[PDB]
DNA sequence: CTCTCCCT
């Protein structure tokens, strides 16, 4: 035990918080408190019951509306308006199966559609189960909802089918995604939504009542979200027997799927998509005839091979073909000279090459730029070179779409968001280097890596179809075929890979209180003892009593669109009339942050971040200190210099801004704010105050301590609470800093890859984590007293200061407890107002003088 | 001295 810092408080401020304590503990309505106990005292089939009475809304159907709907469907078939697309529609492949999947869908609870990029099943099966229901003259009674993995996918689909009915977004066909909606019609309907607000929109009708239709799309990718919601159809579908699931997936380990839910009827729908050839290693290293300069394992894979195919390449080419540097992305000059055969012989094409990530992106993007070879220096004014990541501006213009200037051959060097997320439309050539980063979880010595791993047969597959899209391309495979049947099958399904404590807290809400036995029923089982270290996590921050059953604070978490400990930092936010800062803080960490990573601009970005920190030495201010000055240049109309100075992405700082003001409006419902505005002066009378926002900030990353020992920008020497050496991410605003005011600082991610790293972080005052942490004792090492916090960090405290701690911790227990159970705004000059001023008061001892 | 990527 090395005892830290003085924590102990002057007399005079002791005092006050005494009188102020003692006030608060002199004083003497609730629905929410009554639909918590309600929740805690049925079973399950009470449960069922009440939803079905609650949501009863397609139990009426509208007769007239039915007929209307169908009489003008009759006549509007007889245009030709909407038919150029009937018969533009037929030329697609899943039209040829209409009558087929009408009928098992009548016949069967669950179907599976498989089929490839081009055959229509997301545009067409909507359409045609809806426009059978009109004509049938069942109209009202139809609602159709469909999923989708991403938010893009939901407006683009949404727009375009509204467009094959000729029809504007908002009649018949919709979509909703978080934060943003254009709603279709209530009934004969078809809504196009991501997978997530299904799932929160599961809290209030939590066996489907209000759709006759379920369209699970792309399950093979198999996202958290479809996983979780196959894994609820098979305790929803035994109760709602009218209930339609159409599962849609693509050709990716089907089986899977119709294996999962018995063995449903499976329809495979043929795509359409140009031929794409497939080229290995050994096919591209015998056209390019690159020379390479400048464990094994691999050796006991490539001599087998290599041996296999000893009469179908020349012999210096199969030598090529040893060594470890010529498959994946190890030589990027390799690359480079593929990039320039293509440009050399073979049609016109845009050059699609997939890399695992941002560093070797900027090696080849700088090589093809500032070439080293004379063959380089020839093509580099006769390309267009776009590099494609999230952190990158490319996307959000409209360049790396169109197609090149007249002479220019277009060069896309991309990560895997390329695959799906983003798609360019001119490209016939695909370089795929194999290779992807990953991120795994190792539960063992709880350290979250991002590695560079070999992609899967489905990325490749993928990857390959990528080149079809105008015209028949090449696929360029930078590894051979040796190395491609050492390839799994699918990436590792996400939620083997995921925290889970989010997903149990919600599951209590579906009144699913086991997450053993639930969760063991997904088509890939989670570790179990991932499930008790959630479960662990949800216990610590009082979600669940020790007995594992809901809090009434975790039944308010569980019912924000966030996860548990920001949740909560949320929550304190409004206790402590700090909103907009925190809420900033809680949607950049639930988001992404706003700013690019440019190629060549780092050391540029770096010192942004530091000026926008203003020397606070916390990543989550530092973006809130973004957002006041993005809302200072609109008010200014200097937004889109801003963007550019900064290197700001404008459309992430909207999101945050909206995710800001949701946090706000369900707060304001939950009956915990005054005001639904995150600005209201009432919300944020402390939002300046930093010590304060420190200490509402540590609340909810706690337990993620570290501390540092260490002077020098500067080297650290400094470690997490479990003892393990980490360092802050280059990319964080307190990597390489000296002079701290305080050595303790909180986390959100801590991640290994060249070392361990902390991805975020804030600095912390011991005071702060002794008032709202845990593990707090009072007692005496030396003959020095002591106060610690998570039995980790002891600080010396004098009795005086221990005790007075001690007792506010214990009435701030009381007050979150009621907070929880009876919500309502803290009056500001009520009772409660005043254990909030003092615990104001001890925090504030530690502003910077 | 470094950054696979979806989503309520």
């Amino acid at each position: 035990i090395r005892l830290g810092c003085n924590v102990s408080a002057p007399s005079g401020v002791l005092e006050r918080v005494k009188e102020l304590m003692e006030d608060y503990s002199r004083a003497p309505d609730a629905k929410f408190q009554q639909q918590f106990r309600h929740l805690l005292s049925v079973n399950f089939e009470e449960f069922v019951a009440e939803t079905k009475e609650r949501n009863a809304d397609l139990d009426w159907v509208n007769p007239k509306l039915d007929e209307r709907l169908q009489l003008e469907l009759g006549q509007r078939q007889l245009e030709e308006n909407a038919k150029k697309r009937l018969e533009a529609r037929k030329k697609l492949p899943t039209m040829k199966y209409a009558d087929d999947i009408i009928q098992a869908v009548r016949e069967n609870q669950v179907i599976l559609i498989v089929g490839s990029t081009g055959c229509g099943k997301t545009t067409q099966v909507p359409q045609i189960l809806l426009d059978d229901a009109i004509s049938r003259g069942c109209a009202s009674s139809c609602r159709i909802i469909c999923t989708q993995p991403r938010r893009i996918s939901a407006i683009a689909i949404a727009e375009w089918v509204s467009y094959e009915r000729c029809e504007s977004l908002g009649n018949s066909v919709g979509y909703q995604i978080r934060l943003e909606s254009r709603k279709a019609r209530e009934r004969a309907s078809i809504t196009y939504c991501t997978t997530g607000v299904l799932l929160q929109q599961l809290q209030s009708d939590p066996l489907m009542h209000n759709l006759s239709v379920l369209i699970l799309d792309e399950i093979h990718e198999r996202s958290v979200e479809t996983d979780l919601l196959m894994g609820l159809l098979k305790v929803i579908l035994p109760h709602r027997p009218d209930l339609k699931v159409i599962l849609m997936s693509a050709t990716v380990r089907e089986q899977d799927f119709c294996d999962y839910f018995n063995n449903c009827p499976m329809f495979r729908i043929e795509g359409v998509m140009f031929p794409v050839k497939m080229l290995y290693l050994e096919d591209v290293l015998s056209k390019t005839n690159y020379e390479f300069q400048k464990r094994m394992k691999h050796e006991a894979m490539i001599e087998p091979y290599l041996r296999r195919i000893r009469n179908s390449y020349d012999s210096r080419v199969l030598d090529k073909l040893r060594l470890p540097e010529s498959e994946g992305c190890e030589d990027i000059d390799f690359i480079a000279d593929l990039v320039y055969y293509i440009c050399e012989n073979e049609p016109e094409g845009a050059i699609l090459v997939f890399l695992p990530g941002y560093d070797k992106i900027s090696q080849l993007y700088n090589i093809l730029d500032k070439p080293k070879t004379s063959k380089g220096q020839r093509w580099r004014d006769h390309m267009a070179v776009f590099p494609l990541h999230s952190l990158m501006q490319s996307g959000e213009q409209q360049a790396v779409f169109r197609r090149p200037p007249a002479g220019q051959r277009k060069v896309i060097i991309s990560t895997i968001i390329a695959e799906t997320s983003v798609t360019i439309d001119d490209v016939v050539y695909v370089i795929n280097s194999g290779r992807t980063k990953a991120t795994n979880y190792d539960i063992e010595t709880n350290i979250q890596s991002l590695d560079e791993v070999w992609v899967t047969k489905a990325n490749t597959q993928q990857r390959r179809g990528r080149a079809g899209r105008v015209r028949p391309g090449i696929c360029y495979n930078l590894f051979s075929r040796a190395r491609e049947d050492r390839m799994d099958d699918i990436p590792t399904p996400e939620i083997l890979r995921s925290k889970l404590e989010s997903i149990i807290l919600s599951l209590k809400l579906l009144h699913i209180d086991d997450p053993y036995r639930f969760l063991q029923t997904l088509i890939n089982a989670p570790n179990p003892e991932a499930i008790k270290m959630g479960v662990e996590l949800l216990k610590r921050i009082e979600a669940l009593d020790q007995t594992g059953t809901l809090t009434p604070l975790g039944m308010h978490l569980a019912k924000l669109p966030i996860d548990p400990q920001m949740g909560k930092m949320i929550l304190m936010s409004a206790l402590f009339c700090c909103l907009d800062p925190i809420t900033s803080a809680a949607a950049a960490l639930s988001f992404k942050s706003p700013f690019y990573s440019p190629l060549g601009k780092e050391s540029r970005v770096d010192e942004i971040k530091r000026r926008m920190a203003r020397n606070m030495r916390s990543d989550h201010l530092m973006v809130h200190n973004t957002i006041i000055a993005y809302r200072d240049s609109r008010y200014s109309h200097a937004e889109r210099d801003f963007c550019y100075k900064n290197f700001l992405s404008s459309m992430t700082l909207q999101q945050l801004e909206r995710m800001k003001n949701q946090f706000s409006e369900l707060l304001y419902n939950y009956k915990f704010l005054a005001s639904s505005n995150c600005k209201d002066a009432a919300s944020n009378k402390n939002s300046e105050k930093i010590p304060l926002l420190r200490a509402i900030i540590g609340a909810g990353l706690y337990p993620n301590m570290a501390h540092l020992r260490k002077s020098r920008r500067a080297i650290h020497t400094m470690a997490t609470d479990d003892g393990r050496r980490v360092n802050f991410h280059p990319s964080s605003v307190n990597s390489g800093e000296s002079g701290f005011d305080s050595a303790y600082f909180v986390y959100f991610q801590r991640q290994k890859s060249t070392d361990l790293f902390l991805l975020d972080s804030t600095m912390v005052f011991p005071m702060a984590l002794i008032i709202f942490g845990d593990g707090v004792e009072a007692g005496v090492t030396q003959n020095t007293p002591y106060l610690c916090v998570a039995k980790t960090y002891y600080f010396k405290c004098n009795r005086e200061t221990a005790d007075v701690v001690i007792q506010l911790r214990s009435n701030l227990e009381k007050l979150l407890l009621k907070k929880a159970l009876y919500p309502a705004p803290i009056e500001e000059n009520g009772y409660e107002k005043q254990l909030i001023k003092a615990i104001e008061l001890l925090l504030s001892l530690d502003e910077r003088l």
